[PDB]
Formats: structure tokens, C-alpha cells, sequence
């Protein structure tokens, strides 16, 4: 099995216990790490990061201690949107720049590979997606015919939503260009759905409300979903998340679709309503009432008007039992900034999150 964690660069900017660098990361918790995110300028890749230099240190440091390990850099994101692999895309001389850049950035900075996390290509950059991820496969396996070093590995992070999916993807095709998919099974609901309505950030199972299209609203049912459409279980590595999503809930009822006002509060660390890192919610667990959904396999947990759809230990094995039921290509995190990995907040050692997924993983 894989551990895929993707970690950020602007968690440095935050104060403890949410304030990481990769000097936090321990080179044995995971097989892949996916930094997050890389640019685009003048058709080529950089990275912009007043921490950039200090990075590549912490790469060959990492890479020495574990020679295992694998580090990718990551490339999109929500903000970057679609408009971020533009103008690059709209032509085969810029695309074949961008390639160009990445091979020789990659190599240059002991890189294994590229996540491409186009959030999200839909309908209208299908085309676009599919052809860049095609142009980076083959140009992958051109550099490896005259290399002496491993092949770049190729992964995208990919939309868990049954429709974005259907109107995003070209599936078949993208289980022969990529070495796998990062599914992004996390933000099945939140404080920007209408009705505004609590829902759990990442249920494994479906809820005993769910009808219909709300149906397709799990983790299960997106691996299901991917499978379905080609991707070999194998490369489907499954997202789970460190964070939560929020409510301030609108009525004294406290359940599942319950009315919400808005996002909750924001978090002290993050400062981001409607999120909190799993650092903060074991500071918000702090007399609360937890409650753990038999219908969709995880927890959501209610103080005073605050609402929070979470995942915790438990979500983490029974997350890992079913990926390996199915046999899946493992896990991927979201993100490993975002679990306790000082250990400080949550009194469960450092990365209680990610530690419970590679123990599980392990466990014969
Ligand atoms: C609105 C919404 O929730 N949409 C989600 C979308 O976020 C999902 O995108 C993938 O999953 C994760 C988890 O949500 C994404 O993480 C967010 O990424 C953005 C950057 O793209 C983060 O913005 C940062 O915000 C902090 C906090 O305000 C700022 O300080 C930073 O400057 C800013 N970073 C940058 C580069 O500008 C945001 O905080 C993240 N949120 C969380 C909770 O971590 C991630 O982008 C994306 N993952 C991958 C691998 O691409 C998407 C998943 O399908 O669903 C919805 O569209």
C-alpha cells in the first residue's frame, strides 16, 4: 500500500501548534509526499515560496535518510482554479514549454514526480486536462528511454463527485497516462451548499437521508464510481482529510441536515471559517457532545451552536479497512500540515492522524 501525503506551503505562516515547514515531516511516516502547490509563469513551472530554497534542502535530507522515499511537486489546487493552467494549455508550443520546465525543474531539484490537481477541468477544460496529462505521460516515458535514473511518476488529484467526474474525465485514458489518482474524497458537504444544511465533510457510507443524486455524496461510492469508469483499484489511492467542516447552526436541532446560518466559527490557528484543522478540533472536543454515525462511519461533534464534521482514529482504520477490502492502492492525505503533527494540541502523539493510517496499513 501507498501513504500519499500532501503537505502546503503556507502553513509556515501560521502560529503554533499549526506553524510547519518540512523540517516537521518525518521521512518514515509516509512512501509519497506531494508539496503543494507549484506555479506557473511564463509557460514554466517555479515554485513560489520565500521557504523555496530551504525546501530543496529539506528534500535531499529527507530523500537521504529514507532513499525509499518519493516527493512530488504538486501543481493546481482550488484557488489556482482553472484559470492558473492558462495560457499554458491553450497551445501545443506552450504546453510542450511547460514539459520542457518541469523535466529539467524535477531533476534538478531531486523531485520523483508531478501531481497535476486541476480543481477542476469540468466540461469546459476536459479536452485540455486530458491531452496535458497525455503530452506529460509520454514525454515521462521519452526522458526514462534516456535516462539513466528512474521514470518521473505522473498523479493527479481527482474530483470524488459523481458529475464533475462524468463532464471532468476521460478515465480510460487517464489510468494509462497516470501512475495513479490521488481521489480527493473529502468536501462532500460544507457551508456553501444550498439548502444550508449540516453534512459531514467525508462520510465513508451513505447517509439514511440520502436519496437519489445525495447518494453519491461518499467515499464509497466515489472509489465505486472511478472503478467503474476503468481506473484500476490499484491506482486508486483514497483521500481521507486532517480537517473538518463547520457550521453555526441556525436552530437548537444539532443532527444531520440540520439548519445551518453560515460556516462556523473560525479556528484560532487557521483562521478560515468553515474549516478547522484536526490540531483545533481537539481543542473544540473540549465539551462537546461527539457523536459517531452508524449509517455513514464517522463522527460529527456539537458545542454550543457550533456543528463539526470531522474525522478522527476511528474514521482512520475503518477508512483503511475498506480501502484495503477493495483493494485499493492505499491512502492519500489531505493534508499532513493539518493533522497534530507536533503533538502538542491533541495529546496523541505526533501525527495521531497519519500515524493510525500507516499503523493500519501495516497491521497483518
Ligand atoms: C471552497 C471549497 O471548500 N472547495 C473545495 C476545495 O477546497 C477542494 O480542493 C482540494 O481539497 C483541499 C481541501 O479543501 C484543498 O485545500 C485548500 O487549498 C487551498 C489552496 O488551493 C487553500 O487555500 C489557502 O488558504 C489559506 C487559508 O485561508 C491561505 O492562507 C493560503 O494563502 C491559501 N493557499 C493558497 C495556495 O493560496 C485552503 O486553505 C485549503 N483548504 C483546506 C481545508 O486545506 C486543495 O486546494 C485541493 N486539493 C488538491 C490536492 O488539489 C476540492 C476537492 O475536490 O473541493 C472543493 O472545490
Amino acid at each position: 500500500y501507498k501513504l500519499v501525503c500532501y503537505f502546503t506551503n503556507w502553513s509556515q505562516d501560521r502560529q503554533e501548534p499549526g506553524k510547519f515547514t518540512p523540517e516537521n515531516i518525518d521521512p518514515f511516516l509516509c512512501s509519497h509526499l506531494i508539496y503543494s502547490f507549484a506555479s506557473i509563469e511564463n509557460n514554466k513551472v517555479i515554485i513560489k515560496d520565500k521557504s523555496e530554497v530551504m525546501l530543496y534542502q529539506t528534500i535531499n535530507s529527507l530523500k537521504t535518510k529514507n532513499p525509499k522515499l518519493k516527493i512530488l511537486l504538486s501543481i493546481g489546487g482550488y484557488l489556482f482554479g482553472s484559470k492558473g493552467f492558462h495560457p499554458m494549455v491553450d497551445s501545443s508550443t506552450s504546453r510542450l514549454e511547460f514539459i520542457n520546465s518541469i523535466i529539467l525543474f524535477l531533476r534538478n531539484h531531486n523531485f520523483d514526480g508531478l501531481d497535476v490537481s486541476w480543481i477542476y477541468p469540468d466540461q469546459k477544460e476536459n479536452t485540455h486536462f486530458t491531452v496535458l496529462i497525455h503530452e506529460l505521460a509520454e514525454a515521462f516515458q521519452k526522458d526514462f528511454t534516456k535516462s539513466t535514473k528512474e521514470r518521473l511518476l505522473l498523479t493527479v488529484g481527482v474530483s470524488a463527485g459523481r458529475q464533475m467526474i462524468d463532464n471532468s474525465y476521460q478515465v480510460e485514458k487517464l489510468a494509462k497516462d497516470l501512475d495513479f489518482i490521488n481521489l480527493l474524497s473529502f468536501d462532500f458537504h460544507g457551508s456553501w451548499e444550498k439548502p444550508l444544511i449540516t453534512g459531514h465533510n467525508s462520510p465513508l457510507s451513505k447517509g439514511w437521508q440520502d436519496r437519489g443524486p445525495s447518494s453519491y455524496y461518499n467515499v464509497e461510492y466515489a472509489v465505486g464510481y472511478w472503478i467503474h469508469k476503468g481506473m484500476p483499484s490499484e491506482k486508486v489511492v483514497m483521500g481521507i482529510p486532517t480537517y473538518g467542516h463547520s457550521f453555526t447552526l441556525a436552530s437548537a436541532e444539532t443532527t444531520v441536515g440540520a439548519p445551518a446560518s453560515g460556516p462556523g466559527a473560525a479556528g484560532p490557528i487557521t483562521e478560515s471559517s468553515g474549516f478547522l484543522a484536526y490540531y483545533e478540533i481537539c481543542q473544540f472536543l473540549k465539551g462537546a457532545k461527539i457523536t459517531w454515525l452508524q449509517d455513514q462511519q464517522v463522527p460529527y461533534a456539537v458545542k454550543g451552536n457550533q456543528w463539526v464534521g470531522y474525522d478522527d482514529v476511528k474514521s482512520m482504520e475503518t477508512k483503511v479497512q475498506f480501502l484495503k477490502n477493495l483493494n485499493l492502492g492505499g491512502a492519500m492525505i489531505w493534508s499532513i500540515d493539518m493533522d497534530d503533527f507536533t503533538g502538542k494540541s491533541c495529546n496523541q502523539g505526533p501525527y495521531p492522524l497519519v500515524q493510525a493510517v500507516k499503523r493500519s496499513l501495516g497491521s497483518l
